[PDB]
């Protein structure tokens, strides 16, 4: 099965989701100095005061935490999106160094993390049906750097010892998303793909400018996660990610000037 070890990584996902060799794949380097301004773009509306985590789990490629998305509780609208879209989950992407672990890059420079809050257009009714259109999913990704802690990240990093391993779980309520964001809500965004199997290419993507901060020790915890399963060889859970994919035939836009 796919993974991020050297005889399954994303150099061989192609073997199995040739897509991965596709037009719209992510993700990207962002080149700032030729990515266009569009002053059509709207600000970002992001409404999370009322999302309803459930769940922390590892699922032997990262660790998610899922939300309750039957309702329009925590939506995200604006920006180049039309229509609504419900935050399902988010996760990170993470590396064994600081100097690399992000997904995007800007100006090829790498960050010790990214954040990918993912919702789905509810105009398609399920998360399943959303993944096979074109404009089915909205990714808001956010860069991590290391400096001071983030305070609001600390009850997702006292967990991870519970769902050390493939398959476990936790109960994850009352978690509020709104601690994770930066001040600033500029952003790029493309059109591109999941960065994990199966790749498809159904994804606005929203990455915002300003980073988060976070310190050595909570990335530090991180990185003590498992991508194995439980009574299994221990495999450190750390570089999940993916590189930078050709742009090919696509524009990045800024929000900002
Ligand atoms: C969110 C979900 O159910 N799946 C995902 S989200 C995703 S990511 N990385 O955000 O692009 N990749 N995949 C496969
Ligand atoms: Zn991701």
């Amino acid at each position: 099965h796919w993974g991020y070890g050297k005889h399954n990584g994303p150099e061989h996902w192609h073997k199995d989701f040739p897509i991965a060799k596709g037009e719209r794949q992510s993700p990207v380097d962002i080149d700032t100095h030729t990515a266009k301004y569009d002053p059509s773009l709207k600000p970002l509306s992001v409404s999370y005061d009322q999302a309803t985590s459930l769940r922390i789990l590892n699922n032997g490629h990262a660790f998610n935490v899922e939300f309750d998305d039957s309702q329009d509780k925590a939506v995200l609208k604006g920006g180049p999106l039309d229509g609504t879209y419900r935050l399902i989950q988010f996760h990170f992407h993470w590396g064994s160094l600081d100097g690399q672990g992000s997904e995007h890059t800007v100006d090829k420079k790498k960050y010790a993390a990214e954040l990918h809050l993912v919702h789905w257009n509810t105009k398609y009714g399920d998360f399943g049906k959303a993944v096979q259109q074109p404009d089915g999913l909205a990714v808001l990704g956010i860069f991590l750097k290391v400096g001071s802690a983030k305070p609001g990240l600390q009850k997702v990093v006292d967990v991870l010892d519970s769902i050390k391993t493939k398959g476990k779980s936790a109960d994850f309520t009352n978690f509020d998303p709104r601690g994770l964001l930066p001040e600033s809500l500029d952003y790029w965004t493309y059109p591109g793909s999941l960065t994990t199997p199966p790749l498809l290419e159904c994804v606005t993507w929203i990455v915002l400018k300003e980073p988060i901060s976070v310190s050595s020790e909570q990335v530090l915890k991180f990185r003590k996660l498992n991508f194995n399963g439980e009574g299994e060889p221990e495999e450190l859970m750390v570089d999940n990610w993916r590189p930078a994919q050709p742009l090919k035939n696509r524009q990045i836009k800024a929000s900002f000037k």
